[PDB]
Order: structure tokens, then sequence, then C-alpha cells
């Protein structure tokens, strides 16, 4: 079992945090907030680095390019922005969604961005030109998450319509729809590091690990509370193989991926834990709580 202990508590955002992400190179944590700001923090010391401003309304998600040089953000102002993190420059503003942009990610090459929106579509954008390449009529409710697979040939999307869908990046065809005899809103999805599986959160207090190739649920993780908020889940891969998630009871939950047992609950936040992220090389978790709490915490484990 891991032994995560609180190391640093960070604060600075003035409204609800929506997402935290560690840079792939391990140096930084990025956070996004309803305060319209992206903030960069030192991954190892929690030291505030800088604000990156420019969005006109709140931000729902931020994501790093695979070389850690760029960030993309998704905002209620109906744009995505691509940022050069080192300089803070806005490289491109991506206009095309007809309503709030809720989620975003680069492909592993980091030449494409995928976005999902309240407009119920998924869009695929060229990073260098900032132009939209494809629009997919993906869902019948807002799109909560979008993620490329290991080689970038597939995109997984999720929606409050209860569907997880897998799209062919090149053709835009809807290849698969995952259904578990029910339809609770899906608030998050992502491919596993090896690309074989899809991890999905639904607003019935459940995380599910799906076999992509088979279209079948392999494992479920339960014990936490998640009926309202868009709470990501993480694969922790630096030490023991865990699933990590925030929870609406103010705790971070950590499960054994294989056995599905809870192995730790992290106590310290005083409001919903809206987001978590796992450091790429060290056994470090970042957690962020909602607006009654307003802190981001860095926790470290020996394994």
């Amino acid at each position: 079992k891991p032994n995560y202990a609180l190391k640093f508590t960070l604060a600075g955002h003035t409204k609800a945090v929506s997402s935290v992400k560690f840079s792939p190179n391990g140096e930084w944590l990025a956070s996004s907030s309803a305060d319209k700001l992206i903030k960069i923090w030192g991954a190892y010391d929690g030291k505030f680095e800088k604000t990156i401003s420019g969005h006109k309304l709140g931000i729902s998600d931020v994501a790093w390019s695979s070389d850690s040089n760029l960030l993309v953000s998704a905002s209620d102002d109906k744009t995505l922005k691509i940022w050069d993190v080192s300089s803070g420059k806005c490289l491109k503003t991506l206009k095309g969604h007809s309503n709030y942009v809720f989620c975003c990610n680069f492909n592993p090459q980091s030449n494409l961005i995928v976005s999902g929106s309240f407009d119920e579509s998924v869009r695929i954008w060229d990073v260098k030109t900032g132009k939209c390449l494809k629009t997919l009529p993906a869902h019948s409710d807002p799109v909560s998450a979008v993620h490329f697979n290991r080689d970038g040939s597939l995109i997984v999307s999720s929606s409050y319509d209860g569907l997880c869908r897998i799209w062919d990046t090149a053709s835009g065809q809807c290849l698969k729809t995952l259904i578990d005899d029910d339809n609770p809103p899906v608030s998050f999805v992502k491919f596993s590091p090896n690309g074989k599986y899809i991890l999905a959160a639904t607003l019935d207090n459940t995380l599910k690990l799906w076999d992509y190739s088979k279209g079948k649920c392999l494992k479920t993780y339960t014990g936490h509370k998640n009926e309202k908020y868009c709470i990501f889940a993480n694969f922790s891969v630096t030490g023991g193989k865990w699933i990590v998630s925030g929870s609406e009871d103010n705790l971070v939950y950590i499960w054994n991926l294989q056995t599905k047992e809870i192995v730790q609950k992290l106590q310290g936040h005083t409001d919903v834990v809206i987001s978590t992220a796992c450091h790429p090389t060290e056994n470090i978790i970042a957690s962020a709580a909602l607006e009654n709490d307003k802190t981001i915490k860095l926790w470290k484990s020996d394994c």
C-alpha cells in the first residue's frame, strides 16, 4: 500500500479550480479555474511560478503537449488557447465551437488537439495553424472528456448522455459505443498508458476499466462519492499500480488497479476534491478542492 503524506499546500486561484495536470517532463503543475486564469506551479516545491491570462470566461480544462512546451486550455468563452508555457505567449486562439469548451488534449505527437464542448461536438484542430480539421457530431449532451490513444489513431469521448465513444481520428467514424446495461452520465474518460483499456467515471459513484478491443467492463472501483462534479481519474504508474480520484466527500481515493481494493484515503481538504494528477516520475499526487477550500495539495509516497 502507498503511504502518501502531505508535503505542500498551494493557494492563489480566487474561484473554483477545474483541473490540475503535471507536465510530462515532471517540472510543473498547471491548474485552471473559473477565475479565467491558468496558473503554473513548481511540481516539487509547490512554488507559484506565474499566471497565464487571456481567456474571457472560466476555464474547464488544461492539457500539456508531450514535450512540456505547450499548454492548451478550454474555456466558457468558447475558445481553446494554445500557450507557449516558457514565455506565457498565446500562440493560437481556436474558434469554432458554438458553446462552452469543456475538455481538451494534444495527441501524443502533439500536432493535433482534440476538444469537446457543450455544443455536443468533438473537434480536431491542427496545432501549428490553429485551424479546425474535423467536427464530429459526437453526443447528445455536453462532452465531458476527450483523449487520444497511444498512437493517436483513435479518440475516446465521454458525455453526460451516458456514452463513451471511440472515433477514428482520420475518418471521423464512430467506431464503438461502450454501454454497461445502463446510461448514467459519463464525466470522464481516458485511455490507459498502454492503450488497451479505457478508464471511465460515471456520476453514480463508479469508476470502470473497460477493455477497448472487447467492448467489456473488466473492473469497477467504488467507495468514493461522485454524483455531481467532473472529477478526473488517474493511473498512478511510478510505484505501485493505482487508480487515483478526487471525491465529493473531500478525500482523495487510491485503489489497487488489479484488486480494486481501496489502499489509501487522503484527508486534508475541506471541500470536494475536484481534480487530481499523478507525477510522471516521482510518487507525487496533486489534488485540488472546490471553492470552500481553494487549496491545491502535493502529497508524496515512498512507493
